[PDB]
């Protein structure tokens, strides 16, 4: 249930969700392209998915793939600002979810994210902390797929 | 080309981009749904092509059309915070004109969303300067359509 897990996110997951973010919110084209190409370097696997970005390899040079990765962080970013109204957060979710859904991207592949979103963050000296804060709102996201 | 288009937004047209997104961009749930809403209701032509999205005569109470409104005002908060670097605005503005290529909108068709702008602007008593401001930047948008 995506309710059940919206529930999940206390007070203190937003604290350190928002707290976190306005670090790494705050370069979205660098920590977005870095996010990116650490899911494709750590999990190849799922590089077939990004048949559209071309060369993903070429990582900052690529325009597909900063475009894609700037955006990306918007989704984040609206995810954040959400935190308030669950009721707003889970109708942006579930709008982020049917894009997935119809890349044929399960729960499953989709927290594959989580290896990347913890050594950014990990880069930037948040720890574990704040990788299980991120990993429970990544999981409202599994909950809608 | 759209680099031409996007490069040629003046500093006195940015000015006034910013000026007015920081009023209608501070309320992304209510101006989204506005924006999408008088679309319908002076384009009615165009409710078809969101069918996803159900009954859009629902408005607010519409939770898809209200994911995809709150979204398509990030989308517009993505393209205000690129205006200084037009390399990483066209990048962005392509990836969201693949997003309309692919349900076969046209340019011009996407040039409707003008009418829309220009009323919610003047709600909050923006006038033709804005409106006009706003037209040249969906104007970079329809150079990739
Ligand atoms: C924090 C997690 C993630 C967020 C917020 C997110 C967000 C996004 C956004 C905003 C788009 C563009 C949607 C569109 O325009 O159609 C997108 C596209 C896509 N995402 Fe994700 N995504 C995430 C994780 C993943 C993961 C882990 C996978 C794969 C295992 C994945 C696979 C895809 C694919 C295949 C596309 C289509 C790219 C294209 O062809 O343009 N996403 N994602
Ligand atoms: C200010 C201009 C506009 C912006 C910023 C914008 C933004 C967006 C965004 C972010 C999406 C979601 C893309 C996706 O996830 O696949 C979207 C979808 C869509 N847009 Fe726009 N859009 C604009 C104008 C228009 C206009 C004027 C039309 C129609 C004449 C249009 C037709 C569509 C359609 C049909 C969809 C698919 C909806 C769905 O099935 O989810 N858009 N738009
Ligand atoms: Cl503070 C939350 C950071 C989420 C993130 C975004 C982009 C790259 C890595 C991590």
């Amino acid at each position: 249930s995506v309710y059940d897990a919206a529930a999940q996110l206390t007070a203190d997951v937003k604290k350190d969700l928002r707290d976190s973010w306005k670090v790494i919110g705050s370069d979205k084209k660098g920590n977005g392209v870095a996010l990116m190409t650490t899911l494709f370097a750590d999990n190849q696997e799922t590089i077939g998915y990004f048949k559209r970005l071309g060369d993903v390899s070429q990582g900052m040079a690529n325009d597909k793939l900063r475009g894609h990765s700037i955006t990306l962080m918007y989704a984040l970013q609206n995810f954040i600002d959400q935190l308030d109204n669950p009721d707003d957060l889970v109708c942006v979710v579930e709008k982020f979810a049917v894009n997935h859904i119809t890349r044929k991207i399960s729960a499953a592949e989709f927290g594959k994210i989580n290896g990347p979103i913890k050594k950014v963050l990990a880069s930037k000296n948040f720890g574990d902390k704040y990788a299980n804060a991120w990993a429970k709102l990544v999981a409202v996201v599994q909950a809608a797929l």
